[PDB]
């Protein structure tokens, strides 16, 4: 084939995510507070009545993107 490696490649690569971490807390407000991350991963933590100032933790996702470039 060509020397194109889009060309010769059909599926692309999956991209490696961030473990980066997120910190939420929500006291006397009766809400739960949600943290944001970053593309490719996503941080959900929860927390009761008993919520605090822990962090969150970030997880890959299996889904693959629409790129096509490598």
């Amino acid at each position: 084939g060509p020397m194109e490696e889009a060309n010769t490649t059909p599926i692309s690569v999956k991209d490696q995510c961030a473990n980066v971490t997120c910190r939420r807390t929500v006291d006397n407000r009766g809400k739960r507070h949600i943290d944001g991350c970053p593309p490719g991963c996503l941080c959900v933590l929860k927390g009761p009545d008993s919520k605090d100032n822990l962090d969150g933790t970030c997880y890959l996702l299996a889904t693959t993107p629409k790129s096509t470039t490598t």
